[PDB]
């Protein structure tokens, strides 16, 4: 809902994690994925931007997996993740046709290196 005026019908109701830290969407367009820390959260600012489709195999996305393989949109403006963790929206909005979505990795075990 946070779309206002500049709204998208319907937000990306998966990410596919496809290129290095890049999802596409369900509207088959390309969503980069970068990241910022809060208090007690990880929040993935993924930001719909057109980048050329070539399948780049997931060595980041694995080795990082704080961000997923794949969300999956969810009830009360979340996103689930194939990880079977939850990550709560905290914007999805449009500018100019470059879409926005905050995605909030609820309160998870962030040990020191990695986690």
């Amino acid at each position: 809902g946070s779309m206002a005026g500049e709204d998208v019908g319907a937000p990306p109701d998966h990410l596919w994690v496809h290129q290095e830290g890049i999802y596409r969407d369900e509207y088959q367009r390309t969503w980069v994925a970068v990241v910022e820390e809060e208090t007690s959260f990880l929040r993935a600012r993924v930001q719909q931007i057109q980048v050329p489709l070539g399948d780049a195999a997931r060595p980041s996305h694995l080795l990082t997996s704080q961000l997923p393989l794949m969300w999956q949109l969810y009830p009360e403006e979340r996103y689930m993740d194939n990880n079977s963790r939850l990550w709560q929206i905290q914007h999805h909005l449009m500018v100019r046709g470059v879409q926005e979505l905050l995605l909030k990795l609820l309160p998870d075990d962030r040990s020191p290196g990695i986690h």
